């Protein structure tokens, strides 16, 4: 008699309790990623999903979801959803915004300081035991890396992340460049932000960081001309998509010294591995953890079942990504 | 004629060629550090230093230097230095302040960053192939690390370092206490800090970062005692001195969950192996490289320089620490 969501994996409690009170709820628990062929059972009678990155929720699983009406991404990114079909179907979808902003920062920030500073290469040369079997306590020349004060930093993509990537900043003392779809002049008033066109703002930094969505106009963005016109003395830190950097050209840029190092925790494919990229020490990468705390897991947990509960109220949920839905299903399950 | 000068370490030339405008400069070269029998061979005739923390400047190596006038560490620290045997001596020593701020507070923050969000752990996960080989793109309890928005940071030093550490934090919106031997009204007006006794800092804090010199008053001042105050979620950066922090307690209060991590830069001896606390996983190790930005680099090679040149002239160097010397022998060469 409730309506019925599927939650395709193991997400926190709190949000699993708040939709048992509301909704029939099933939960993947398993370690491993629900099967595709199994998500497609699975939607056959749910009225709601909540799903994760890893599940394409494209018009296929439409096709095989005739109760469906709500999908709630448990992540800001929604590049998972062909939300222009959704729309079509009177399918409302939402995303996980601004509970996750601090955490997306503060990893975009932990890549930038790990690769400029030699972080993980100074790890493993300590704690292989190579430090102590060679000997020397320090040399002035090992180990050299780059300052961030007074230096510039380049945001592409300068929404709630990205923002807040600045905010971090200039407490660095870093001057601000930033590229985005808009201007915002709050935001450069606030931060001391100035707008420039992508190639100045590749150009002129010492650190270039990606924090976009991924779109057809996002797609290897940062491709080999791009790479290019970079620094040599430049890190580049992708906490955005994996599809957003051409990873060959990036190898080549690496390789080469067009760059001098990137930090990742986003990539092509997930799970990732490319030996060439792997064998560089001046990369430093991460497994899409960049939302990872534990407080940003159970903020997304709560606001997912804040906007399917919502949703049955016959309320517009508050994070609502398709808003023309609205105009061609009013809100609730039938 | 012009007065001698040996160097013991590879340092930048641009110091190096100001010293010799002004001095005889002798430079040890070697990748190794300059073996104890050959430092005191060497500083037979010489009438200035520059040194490295590596080396001891105690009163044999005075014992053994009987022209030398100044000691110019290549160091903000001067823990290797006998520093009131160099003031009854009438010998000059110079440090290298504010040049290295910068870096060592933004490694402070590489450190904790890396600590709190399983940098060197999650890099490990892929860089090693196995996040490919278990096959599983993302889970919402992997690798959940700690906030830095809203927490607080406690500074254990409020000096140079310890203020820049401050400013870096309030990009992040936290809350600043401190402990340090004054208090300052400036620079807590400027970044919203807060003076407290040493155990409420530990109490309260989510980060604690080590900035204080070693001395008598600081050598394990983080002992078994001090670690079972800090709370279970809290990490632990020291960039000062090993020797501040008694590491076997350290290793305790990681394996009892008395504290969730630590980065450290430091260790009671340098180089260093311990292999009980390089194998867990809630610590990031770097080889004393705090300072090791190229920039860091030449401008403390050019203060060393700056200062002996001043010495010569029978100026008061820029960066003298012991300034109870000055009544006892006015400077230059004779
Ligand atoms: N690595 C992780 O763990 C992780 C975690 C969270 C998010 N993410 C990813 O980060 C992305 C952004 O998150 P967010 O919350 O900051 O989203 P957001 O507030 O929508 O910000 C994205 C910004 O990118 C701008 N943008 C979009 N298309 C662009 C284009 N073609 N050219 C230039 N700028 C463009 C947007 O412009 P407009 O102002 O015109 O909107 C917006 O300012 C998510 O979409 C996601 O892919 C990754
Ligand atoms: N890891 C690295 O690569 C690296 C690089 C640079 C420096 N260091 C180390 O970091 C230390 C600090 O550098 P800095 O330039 O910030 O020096 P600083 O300006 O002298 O600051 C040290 C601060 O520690 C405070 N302090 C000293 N003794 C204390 C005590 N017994 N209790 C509480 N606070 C005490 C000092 O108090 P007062 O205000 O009363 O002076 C001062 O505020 C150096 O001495 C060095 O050991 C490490």
């Amino acid at each position: 008699m409730k309506p019925k969501v599927f939650i395709t994996r193991a997400i926190p409690e709190n949000g699993i309790n708040m939709l048992e009170e509301e909704f029939e709820v099933e939960v993947w628990e398993e370690e491993r990623e629900i099967p595709r062929e199994k998500l497609l059972e699975k939607v056959k009678d749910v009225d709601a999903l909540v799903t994760m990155l890893s599940e394409r929720i494209d018009q296929e699983v439409f096709e095989n979801a005739p109760r469906l009406r709500i999908v709630a991404n448990y992540a800001v990114g929604y590049d998972n959803i062909d939300v222009e079909e959704a729309t079509r179907r009177g399918i409302y979808v939402t995303n996980t915004p601004d509970v996750l902003t601090n955490a997306t920062a503060d990893h975009a920030f932990a890549l930038l300081l790990a690769t400029a500073r030699h972080v993980v290469k100074g790890d493993k040369f300590v704690r292989s035991g190579e430090w102590k079997r060679k000997g020397i306590a320090w040399h002035p020349k090992w180990f050299l890396g780059y300052e961030l004060y007074g230096k510039t930093i380049g945001i592409v993509g300068f929404g709630r992340i990205g923002q807040a990537i600045a905010r971090r900043a200039k407490g660095f003392n870093m001057r601000i460049l930033y590229y985005s779809r808009t201007r915002k002049s709050q935001a450069e008033k606030e931060l001391g932000a100035e707008y420039r066109p992508l190639e100045e703002v590749l150009k002129e930094s010492d650190f270039v960081i990606l924090a976009v969505p991924l779109t057809k106009e996002t797609m290897y963005m940062i491709n080999e001309e791009r790479l290019k016109l970079m620094k040599p003395t430049a890190i580049l830190v992708n906490i955005a998509r994996g599809k957003v950097v051409d990873t060959k050209a990036l190898i080549k840029a690496l390789k080469e010294g067009w760059i001098a190092g990137a930090g990742l925790d986003v990539f092509e494919e997930e799970p990732y591995y490319n030996e060439e990229l792997f064998s560089l020490d001046n990369v430093v990468l991460t497994p899409h953890i960049g939302s990872a705390t534990f407080e940003a897991r159970e903020a997304m947990a709560e606001l997912v079942a804040r906007n399917l509960i919502a949703f049955k109220r016959g309320e517009i949920p508050p994070t609502l990504v398709n808003k023309e839905v609205i105009k061609i299903r009013k809100p609730g399950f039938n």
